[PDB]
């Protein structure tokens, strides 16, 4: 319970950052249930355990812990699965709440997002679930968001760097097709 | 109280880092001074909380911890909230001792001033305070500092290097325009 | 005993971590054969020791370390001592466990490996062992792998990224000629 | 005495590194004296503590701590305090055993060393010692060493790379003559 432990004290430095710096009440505890849904009562050094070990170890470990998300997208399950496994080491997980403003409209983009469960609203009125993804329109343009995307409900997601999306399609370019799809049928939606 | 041992334990490094160099009894009270009005008596890995976050959380802390320093300037006042949140996540704080040189004439500029709360002599003979910043002017010709600026007070600030200024005008270019009519003005004077 | 206790501790968390994410059972005793084969029981932040040494101290423990694998191979037997140095001083230590894909054929090559101990397979079928090194025609051409290498029982590598080869080789240039030749040799075959 | 425990904890590790790498008694032994002469029995994360000041308080301890240097050096004695400053900031401070090769005749070299006290031999013979400084001609060259530099006693030295050398004189520009003098003067003999 090591690491049980580890949540119980980083916490307790958590709640007494918020308590000097005089946070209100109400998002004390959007910082309570943030841990609760982001850690679940537990945290490990990731990276200093993925760093301890080698690159096949690593490789199952993201594998086997995005199966959920890999079995829920096209563009995963029917590619190589060595596309699959460049990208995936390459995300980084986050969790959202209720309400939270993932995408600004009219920002500059720099990371697209990878819904492994939760609810999103795109305004420019649309939402995508499970499965889908966001944000590859400024990935591939460069240019400024075309629409704000709202968490609706609490949302775990995988987000991807724009500087990893093309050093991963440095070595996949094709791939590149399957985002310019998406972002070509949402443009003219 | 974890924050406070932490605090306490760390001032006792420093004390003994201090006792090691043979530092002089009236610096080791300098020390001692600053620790006070700069962690207050506690400590936390800044770093490591907020890193534990994830953006809206981030965004939403850092508004609220400089929701007294956007106050009192119309720069950051009637701006788009986006643009006060970029800028905010870049500033860095730092607390500076009476008879401090900040800034010293003739050196190369790389960073500019907002002040929080104090009192700088800006010799080149004239004050600043609380809502006003310095040190833009180099941050926009990249020459040398037209001044020296030392601390009156104590002084809380927040520093913003010239390439964390530019990245954020790279998203809003025509805020440089504020700070360009602060350092026209002053040029003149 | 206090890197025994390191290890342990360390390990424990490891543990956690793969009860946390539910990895299968056989994949926990891989794990846990992979910590006593690459740590031995032991752990220590071999960085932070290293880095509190000087360059005559941290040289002297390189090539003492790697004393099996200098005498193994002409390459650096026969070369510079400072040479031997350079090179060693860049290599990173690597266990890869049986059936452990090193290289995958066609993917993009930015590192090779030199055998301390244990065999590989070459597949485009060859196997190589103590004293030899692959993955060299990629640092040499830039281009993608021309086979895949697996593990074929535990192997004791060291790895040397391209960039930290050329790195080397700025300084000994002529020594990119051993290189080489093994590639031509190899390309041929 | 948390400095004193820290030192004797890290030296246990270091002691265990040393036997699981089974280094010889003469060895453990030299790392023994190293350790007591670079450290002294205490031991403090000094970026960590350097890193929670402030820019005057870290420059006011590095001046004081090179006080003695400083004073053994007209290059720094007779200079702008904001030069000396700003070189001291760079330096880092190295401690070598006798009969160390500290330059390698014919390498590449990428640093100077500022002796604040040891005596250090020339070899192509001549010896240098407190107050000077060596390895100058290679930061300005950019060349190989034009001669090995060996401890002849214990060595206290400041160390300053290329880059840092470069940046200082970005600011400094005409400071370069200082050294160039030196380099010439050498070359000649
Ligand atoms: N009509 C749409 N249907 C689904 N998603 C959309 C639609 N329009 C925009 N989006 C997504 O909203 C994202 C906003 O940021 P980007 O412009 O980078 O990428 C955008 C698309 O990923
Ligand atoms: N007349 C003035 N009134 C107020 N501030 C000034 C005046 N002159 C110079 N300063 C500030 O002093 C700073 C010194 O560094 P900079 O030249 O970068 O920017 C300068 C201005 O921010
Ligand atoms: N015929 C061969 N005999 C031994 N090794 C080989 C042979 N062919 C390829 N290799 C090695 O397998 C490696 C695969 O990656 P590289 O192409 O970078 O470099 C290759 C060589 O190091
Ligand atoms: N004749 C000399 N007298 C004193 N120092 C020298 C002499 N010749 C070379 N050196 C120093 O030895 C150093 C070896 O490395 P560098 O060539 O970078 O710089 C050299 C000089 O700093």
């Amino acid at each position: 319970d090591s690491s049980r432990r580890q949540y119980q004290e980083k916490y307790k430095q958590v709640e007494q950052y918020m308590s000097f710096h005089k946070l209100p009440a109400d998002f004390r505890q959007k910082i309570h249930d943030y841990y609760e849904h982001r850690y679940q009562g537990k945290m490990f050094d990731e990276d200093s355990i993925l760093g301890e070990l080698n690159g096949p170890l690593r490789e199952e470990i993201v594998n086997f812990n995005c199966r959920k998300l890999v079995a829920s997208m096209p563009l995963f399950a029917n590619a190589d699965p060595n596309f699959v496994t460049a990208m995936l080491t390459k995300l980084k997980f986050e969790v959202f709440q209720p309400g939270d403003y993932i995408i600004r409209e009219g920002t500059i983009g720099k990371k697209m997002y990878f819904i492994q469960h939760g609810v999103v609203s795109v305004l420019t009125e649309m939402k995508l679930s499970d499965g889908s993804y966001f944000g590859e329109i400024c990935l591939l343009t460069r240019g400024r968001r075309t629409a704000s995307v709202r968490a609706d409900t609490y949302c775990r997601l995988y987000s991807l760097s724009v500087d990893n999306f093309n050093e991963v399609l440095e070595e996949y370019p094709m791939m590149r097709r399957a985002f310019e799809t998406v972002a070509i049928d949402r443009l003219d939606r």
